[PDB]
């Protein structure tokens, strides 16, 4: 198959555009394929939204052919960003934040970021306490606060990709993306990892986010290396450590990895594939 794509965040900032103009160049430098625009933090929300995310995608898109994908939740700004250049939707509710979402999507031939979102599934769970809310979704959600992760993970994805079968989004348009960092504790994370390929088993590709997840931060500390990011040599093995999980992810075939730092994980990714693709 193809390698891993590698796609770089670009979070607008609530010049603010000169500075996401910057980024996506940079990104794309270091070998982007595709960049994810978010513009995060009510009517009142949605148009700051718009505001921020809509004018980094045109101008992006006046100067590369670069696929963009809009980091959002809410239809209304998945419609005005697709509408000025992006190709598709990361969706970080999976579908489950906004009902009209599915439509837009379908309306528009786009590609869809169906994510896990485990706080939104066990909204008491210790681990989602710390997470705002997510969605403008489940009943009486009983059954979840005690699945395994695995089996959750299935139950929000059963009921997801009803919502997409039922707005037409052609089954090809879809990328899964198990959550990773969301609300899962240390186990669960590395379990999900650990079992990337059950997710393939399903029949969608894989978009994962791999990028300065407390999770790994952990595992650097606990074995003695240095993680605050205001210095050099934590910055660094910040991203390298994330670059390790790009390398086994990269090597099972996942599409996309959603990334900070573009140049460590396309090291990661071009090792990973050489091997991989051996024959
Ligand atoms: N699909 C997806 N979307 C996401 N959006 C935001 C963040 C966290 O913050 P950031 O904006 O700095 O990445 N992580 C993910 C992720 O793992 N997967």
């Amino acid at each position: 198959h193809a390698k891993t794509v590698i796609c770089g965040i670009i979070n607008v900032t609530p010049f603010a555009l000169e500075q996401a103009l910057q980024q996506a160049r940079k990104l794309i430098a270091e070998g982007a394929s595709m960049l994810d625009i978010g513009g995060e933090s009510s009517y009142v929300e949605i148009e700051e939204e718009i505001q921020r995310v809509v004018p980094v995608i045109k101008a992006i898109r006046k100067e590369s052919d670069v696929l963009i994908s809009i980091d959002t939740w809410k239809s209304q700004v998945a419609e005005a960003a697709l509408a000025a250049g992006a190709d598709l939707v990361n969706d970080i509710t999976g579908l489950m934040g906004d009902e009209k979402m599915p439509h837009v999507v379908a309306e528009a031939r786009a590609q869809v970021v169906i994510m896990f979102n485990p706080v939104m599934a066990r909204p008491q769970h210790p681990s989602s306490l710390i997470f705002p809310h997510f969605g403008f979704a489940f009943t009486e959600l009983a059954d979840f606060e005690t699945l395994p992760i695995e089996e959750l993970m299935e139950a929000f994805f059963e009921r997801a990709l009803a919502r997409a079968a039922e707005a037409g989004i052609a089954p090809e348009n879809i990328l899964l993306d198990p959550g990773i960092g969301f609300g899962l504790t240390k186990k669960e994370n590395l379990l999900l990892l650990r079992d990337l390929d059950k997710l393939h088993q399903k029949g969608y590709p894989i978009f994962l986010g791999v990028s300065r997840k407390r999770f790994v931060i952990n595992i650097l500390e606990e074995n003695g290396f240095e993680v605050n990011p205001e210095t050099e040599l934590g910055f660094r093995n910040r991203d390298t450590a994330s670059a390790h999980v790009t390398s086994i992810a990269a090597r099972q075939g996942v599409e996309v990895v959603r990334v900070h730092d573009v140049a460590s994980h396309r090291m990661a990714v071009e090792i990973a594939s050489a091997i991989r693709l051996a024959d």
